[PDB]
Order: C-alpha cells, then sequence, then structure tokens
RNA sequence: GGAUUGAAACGCCAUGCUCAGGCUGGCGAGUGGGCGCCACUCUCCA
C-alpha cells in the first residue's frame, strides 16, 4: 500500500519498491573506492529554503552522509 | 498529510518522379551405300 506511487525524482519515473527483511547482498563496484566531489546534502525549510553541502566519496558501493539534523552542519 | 532543485510542459503544420523512343536488315543439311548364301513334315495299322 502507498499513499501515492513513489518516483525516481520526476513524476514520468515510477519506482518499484520492496522491504527487505535479510543482509545486504553484493555490489559492483564492491571492490573498489570512488570520488564525487561536493554534493547537496539537505535544504532548510526553517531558515529559509538555505541548501547544505558535503563530502562525499564511495566504498565498497556505500555511501555515508553525516546527519542533516546536526548544529554544526548548519554554518 | 509541508516541501523528491519538486509540483505544470506536443516536434508541430504540408509537398507528381515527371514528359518519349523499331532488335533491326538475310543465309540449301547436303553429296551415295544388295538383307545375302542353303535347308523333305517324314517313317504305321480292313
Amino acid at each position: 500500500q502507498s499513499f501515492q506511487q513513489p518516483c525516481l525524482g520526476c513524476r514520468e519515473f515510477p519506482a518499484s519498491f520492496e522491504l527487505l527483511e535479510g543482509d545486504v547482498p553484493l555490489s559492483c563496484y564492491a571492490g573498489e573506492k570512488r570520488d564525487l566531489g561536493y554534493m547537496l546534502l539537505d535544504i532548510d525549510f526553517e531558515r529559509d529554503m538555505t541548501p547544505l553541502f558535503f563530502k562525499a566519496v564511495m566504498e565498497d558501493g556505500v555511501i555515508t552522509p553525516p546527519s542533516r539534523t546536526s548544529p554544526e552542519v548548519r554554518a
């Protein structure tokens, strides 16, 4: 069930979804590391729609952004 | 039931492959070659 059909960015791109109850499978670049540069973290609606950026790096195809609620990132 | 740099967003209207031209004039299948040599229907019952 759902409140509405999810989309991959734009409404013309629907997404099929599933719930996982087990282990994460392997990934295509499981044994490679890669750099992305800076990326968008989130948008601050409360302080008049202000964006935030952070540093992105991929290794084993897993990326771990910092918490967007953390105050220090709001500078 | 606030917010996926999102919520809305046509590649569209229409256009001849056309007019016309001979595969034609003409050339012998023709000269001549034995089906021949010889062979019992024949031996019986008023």
